[PDB]
């Protein structure tokens, strides 16, 4: 195993999704003084350099003169890493909650590949507020919840390259959910195997978690990849209208000529 490396795909239109969505919780979580918690299962290298599916991805938006609100704070990390006016570096899910959480916040990241926990571990060096390890992503949803603060934002972002992802991911939750309720769980895949996805969903829906909101970006129709989607646990009240605002500019952008799709709907509704 670990032969996957997330430096090919960094940037994509996933990565875009994913961080999309990610900042949203986290400017959310924000919008209240007490601390909180970013824990990544799956939290890769840290940052990435570009120089190539960034290009249909990343490149589509960062520099747009009309970027909605909704991208803002995202978009702003980006270029934060890239004053340039060249698109150099890429920032993971680690590097966007590291300029985003606050003084106050904390940061549990964990990362198995041995070559890029190193990398991870550097992009911390002179950070207190987070701690790195080397170990399974799924036993921190076991082992770091809940947090003291009581808040938090948990991202599971695993590659599916052993199919058992697809199962992991569903009792992960399950488990962290048992201990720590109230926390938003975001949750990417990817679409390769839709079939695979609706077994997933359903055995999400099984556990019977309630709060559970889906938001899909396609490049195509179902059919390799075609697809991502974040499945979003208690959601911030705020993210589904979000999501109604942003995905119809984000889906003109990193798709124009207009294939595929960008949903937001209930898995489970209120
Ligand atoms: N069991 C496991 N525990 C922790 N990391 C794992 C793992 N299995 C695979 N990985 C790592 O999971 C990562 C998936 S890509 C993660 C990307 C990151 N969240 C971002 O948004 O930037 C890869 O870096 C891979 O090495």
């Amino acid at each position: 195993m670990l032969s996957y490396r997330h430096s090919f795909h960094a940037g994509n239109h996933a990565d875009v999704l994913k961080h999309t969505v990610q900042s949203l919780i986290i400017e959310s979580l924000k919008e209240k003084d007490k601390p909180f918690l970013y824990l990544d299962t799956h939290a890769g290298a840290g940052r990435y350099q570009l120089g190539g599916k960034y290009l249909e991805g990343i490149a589509r938006i960062w520099q747009q003169d009309d970027l909605p609100a909704e991208l803002e704070a995202y978009i702003n990390v980006v270029k934060h890493f890239n004053r340039s006016g060249q698109l150099r570096y890429y920032p993971g899910s680690p590097l966007i909650a590291r300029q985003l959480l606050r003084e106050q916040d904390s940061l549990q990241l964990t990362e198995l590949h041995p070559s890029d926990y190193p990398l991870l571990r550097s992009e911390f060096q002179k950070d207190s507020r987070a701690r790195v390890e080397k170990a399974d992503g799924f036993q921190q949803l076991k082992a770091k919840l809940p947090p003291v603060s009581r808040r938090g934002l948990i991202l599971i972002d695993p590659p599916y390259e052993m199919k058992t992802d697809y199962q992991a991911v569903v009792s992960g939750i399950a488990e962290g959910y048992k201990r720590f309720a109230t926390g938003t769980y975001a949750l990417w895949y990817p679409v390769v195997l839709r079939q695979q996805i609706k077994r997933m969903i359903h055995d999400l829906e099984a556990t019977g978690i309630r709060k559970i909101l889906q938001i899909e970006l396609a490049v195509l129709p179902d059919s390799g990849m075609t697809a991502s989607g974040m499945i979003v646990i208690n959601p911030p009240w705020k993210l589904e209208q979000q999501m109604n605002n942003v995905l119809p500019w984000l889906h003109s952008k990193l798709v124009p000529a207009g294939t595929g799709h960008a949903t937001v709907s209930w898995i489970v509704p209120e």
